[PDB]
């Protein structure tokens, strides 16, 4: 059991001490090494309880047993007296530099999943590259380093969702005794753009930043792994090379889809192209009904827009649906209108891009209903929110040995490892995990540590929560209704739920049952909590903290016997009391 | 065990029914007193564990081991046949309203926790009536039923501090593109007031129409408890009269103090005037340095006010000092003036209140420095917030035998009982409590399922989460930072803590560095989260789902291996790193 821990630390790490916070000699080789500006990991055995079978077992690699031991990439290098000969001597350098590679570890992609990973395992030694390259999107979108959460993700996304809820803030203003007039008020949608963009540069900037200060080498140009060892680069001349490393960590992430209609990739964009564009979209088509279709739309509503969005078939695939369609619902009655059970065949060209004044052109959207009724109409933006997906054939040769599944992504154990043994994956491409940046991040971390550095602790993907950033907010942690009868029936489960009204909304005279909540129970496990559900503002910081109770197997007790803070829209979930069983209606 | 169980529950309950699920008979009986409109509580014996020898145990009062058995105030009605005896030959209603007094339970207050505790006994067939009565303040300030949170604290404070939250909407919202231009908007104060108490007289009248749709007997009178089961009231015409009840709950709550100083009664006012004032209060002074000074204090200068704070001592006494002293740094630098280490000496008039037109009177205040120098300044409004009492020696005659403690507060068990058997307290003056509203609503409401229906749950009262609800909010969960290490040593504590920016902080251009957040942990304890600490917006909605974690015993481990959300500013707690003993700053 230890044994092989031990060879797999030494084997991988890029320079590991071993040592004991009681030994002096420990302390004159640690302090040589910080002088030389030598990044090591360092285990002290004194700290770990199987640490004398630690000490023993490391007499297989050194022939001997006592600390420090100081080993290079797999290789022994001495003990107190051995390093030091080799530092007066200036022989110190180039031994912690011998390594059958160009670098220790290459990241392909220089997203949330990739910056976290290199990030960390540079922090121990480990000679390190990332690479990152942004292929244009069909009119020519490009951006800067960061992956898709930072240019054209989560945050610009609720930026924008930001400015949207303002529009209620002003109008909110009003009845608690301030002298604006909401109906007097418009939005500029380029002054917003500008500030978006800039926060997004300013970002940029920040990781280029990082990675030099952690001796990171970035290499703005496109990776593909040729074979274990090997990938090859082009750079922006298209000038072509190949750079070796021992650890390879694949995280290239994905773009956007588009449906395979007439005039979808000549005259539409995607959310790729949303965040920066010039102009104002106008009236606007969204076709889709993702979260990503749904927050879109949601926001530019809110912002004077005149939007529909066109539904093939259900709100929020994947999600609890009777939580999808109050969100849904919501929407609708603030200014949203919906294209229902329908699907587009093609989109016809009126009127060009006004790159010069700045407006967007005009388009012929053609579809049908599916009882076969006709959609034709007329925008002068379309947006696709159909779906994302990598393209690792643009990554990995065939040949190299890398599994995927039916849907192109990387068949992985549970420690991110893939059929070829020295090659990772993380983030989105990783086979059957939750696609979302803090995974991607506490995912590469981890396994930086696990690399470089002994560490054991495996990334935990259960349970992962969720917020929408709808007008209305949604946010989830664990199994939706509907699944968690399937996988226990009816009979098993209870649930409580009620409707709220944030105090917020009393003097500004919003809706009185809207908002709500439900906790979806199992009886027979000690009416554990399965799964949390909450429509209503601030609804990630009301989800966030909960996620820790239901971590540590949470029950219905659990809560009731936690006191509220009051006010605030949170301590409904302490109160619950109705069931759907009883038939009681949830209103207050 | 089981018999002492059963002989109090038989004893104290008005109507109870042992039952089974299985056995029809007793839902015959069930039905009769559904349609009798005769509400009981039901102990379902084969629900239980023990439910088994609850059965032969109840041979004791009865001398049959069957159910259905019913009882009335201890009494032993009959079985199936002689239940449908009595209401053939009507007369089961004489039977169960025959009491040897004129309630089973009588509420003196109608406030949080006196309101929740009445529901909730004529839930289970208690006889109730529900005692309020308002004595105005000195300048004659009165208002209706629903307690202190209601009419002047949490509710009516927190939609005023949401009024002072527009205030930044308004300047957040030129930088997200809307066109208005917060320079040339105004407050107007007396708009606000009107919103305001319309809620409030909404909630006054939903109060009792719940009293009234649960058979409560409502009385707008002064309670005094002159026997233990003997409560003397006092009408609007000072009719004296006497009511009878066999249990008895106090909670009436506590009133704002005033210093000993001339002019201050005459000359200010408190927070029970301040959330009715129908004039703005202009110029103001607020002398103290609790929450409620801070909250008002903070709301009033962002409605434009120019507002003074005159502190004793400290901020904040009873919290995290470093938490408190970011919370008065933020207000210093957001236009509060504080008077540091100050107290006042006397309130002279210089103007009377222009009741006519609606404008303040004008005052000058003359006080002296900790070192010994002078104060002196003209304010049009002077709030003290100078802590609150319990004035028990009007509720209560010293005869009946109830014991306080050296503050006036009630001495009780753990169960709330007082030292006479029939008499309890909750709430605010339940001696050494939390003094909150959800933990008064919970305590009243376990009570009266303890005295009715048999329950045996206690209220926790331990780890109970608090919001201040200052400009900048300030969320809180177990031991501040100084009194885990008085209790542990300071070798035993780790502390985790960090800055953060909201991301809604970055296009309007906010500070940096000034939200904040801490974890206290204890070493020796499997890093046992202590206490949690957070600074920033929404801190309310933060904290609440934290407060579950930390219930079940949340260590840091749980924390770090919780996925965070995305983009959130609860989600900085599930990484945190940066320890106080390492040095490292915690800026972002
Ligand atoms: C509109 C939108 C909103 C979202 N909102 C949220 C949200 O609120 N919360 C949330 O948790 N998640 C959100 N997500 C999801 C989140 O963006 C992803 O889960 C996350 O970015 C995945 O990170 P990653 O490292 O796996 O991939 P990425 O962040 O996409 O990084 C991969 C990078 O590698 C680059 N690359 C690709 N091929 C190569 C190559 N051959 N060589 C070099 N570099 C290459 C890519 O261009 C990219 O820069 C949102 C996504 C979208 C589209
Ligand atoms: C400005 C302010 C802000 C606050 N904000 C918050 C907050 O945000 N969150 C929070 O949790 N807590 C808050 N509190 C505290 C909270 O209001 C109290 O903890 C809570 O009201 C206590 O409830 P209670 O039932 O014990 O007493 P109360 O709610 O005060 O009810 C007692 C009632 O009994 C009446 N009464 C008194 N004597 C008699 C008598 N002899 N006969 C008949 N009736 C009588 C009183 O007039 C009153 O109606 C705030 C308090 C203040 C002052
Ligand atoms: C089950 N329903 C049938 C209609 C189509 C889809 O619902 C919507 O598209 C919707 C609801 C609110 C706003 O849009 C799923
Ligand atoms: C420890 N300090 C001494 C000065 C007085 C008191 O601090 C304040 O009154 C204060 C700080 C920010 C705004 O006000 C406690």
């Amino acid at each position: 059991g230890t044994s092989q821990w031990l060879r797999k630390t030494v084997d991988s790490a890029a320079v590991i001490l071993f040592s004991k916070t009681t030994c002096p000699y420990c302390k004159k080789v640690k302090d040589v090494l910080a002088e030389a500006k030598i990044k090591h990991a360092t285990i002290e055995l004194d700290q770990l309880s199987n640490g004398s079978a630690i000490q023993k077992c490391l007499a297989s690699f050194s022939k001997i047993e006592t600390v420090p031991q100081m080993f290079v990439r797999g290789k022994f290098i001495g003990d107190s007296q051995t390093v030091l000969k080799y530092y007066s001597n200036d022989e110190l350098a180039g031994i912690v530099n011998e390594s059958k590679y160009d670098y220790d570890l290459i990241v392909i992609g220089g997203g949330s999943g990739g910056l976290a990973a290199g990030k960390e395992a540079a922090k121990y030694g480990a000679k390190t590259a990332v690479l990152d390259y942004v292929e244009p999107t069909p009119i020519g979108t490009t951006w800067g380093l960061g992956g898709t959460c930072v240019n054209v993700g989560c945050i610009p996304k609720k930026l924008m969702h930001q400015a949207g809820l303002l529009s209620h803030a002003l109008e909110d203003a009003e009845h608690f005794g301030w002298s604006l007039d909401r109906s007097k008020i418009s939005h500029n949608w380029s002054t917003m753009v500008e500030g978006v963009q800039s926060h997004i540069g300013s970002l940029n900037w920040g990781y280029k930043v990082a990675l030099r200060d952690n001796q990171v080498t970035y290499l703005n140009a496109k990776g593909r792994l040729i074979s274990p060892h090997e990938v090859q680069i082009t750079d922006k001349n298209q000038k072509v090379s190949t750079i070796t490393g021992n650890k390879i960590i694949l995280a290239t992430g994905e773009r956007p889809k588009y449906p395979e209609i007439p005039g979808a990739v000549e005259y539409g964009i995607t959310s790729d192209d949303l965040f920066s564009l010039p102009y104002f979209p106008g009236k606007t088509l969204v076709i889709g009904a993702s979260y990503v279709a749904l927050e879109c739309a949601g926001f530019l509503a809110s912002l004077g827009g005149d939007v529909t969005v066109m539904v093939r078939s259900i709100l929020l695939r994947g999600f609890d649906q009777q939580m999808a369609e109050k969100v849904g619902d919501y929407m609708e009655n603030h200014g949203v209108k919906f294209a229902k059970l329908c699907v587009p065949d093609e989109i016809k060209q009126l009127k060009v891009v006004d790159t010069e004044n700045n407006k967007p052109g005009l388009l012929l959207v053609k579809g049908h209903y599916t009882d076969g009724k006709k959609f034709e109409e007329e925008f002068e933006t379309v947006i696709f929110a159909v779906g994302r997906e990598p393209q690792l054939s643009k990554v990995l040769c065939e040949t190299v040995g890398v599994k995927l599944d039916k849907n192109g992504r990387v068949v992985c154990t549970d420690d991110e490892q893939t059929t070829v043994s020295n090659v990772y994956a993380i983030g989105d491409i990783n086979a059957g995990k939750p696609q979302l940046t803090p995974v991607a991040i506490q995912a590469g971390r981890y396994l930086a540590r696990r690399l470089f550095a002994g560490a054991t602790e495996l990334t935990d993907y259960s349970n992962v929560a969720t917020t929408v950033f709808t007008p209305l907010e949604y946010g989830a942690c664990g199994l939706s209704e509907e699944d968690a009868i399937e996988k226990y029936g009816d009979k098993d489960i209870e649930v409580y739920h009620s409707n709220f009204k944030p105090l917020e909304w009393t003097v500004a005279h919003r809706e009185d049952n809207v908002c709500y909540m439900k906790l979806v129970c199992r009886k027979s496990d000690n009416m554990r909590v399965l799964g949390l559900h909450v429509l209503g503002p601030n609804a990630g910081e009301i989800t966030q903290g909960y996620a820790v109770a239901i971590k540590m197997g949470a029950t219905k007790a659990d809560f009731d016997r936690t006191i509220g803070i009051h006010p605030t829209c949170s301590e409904t979930f302490t109160t619950l009391h109705v069931t759907k069983k009883s038939g009681v209606s949830p209103i207050v």
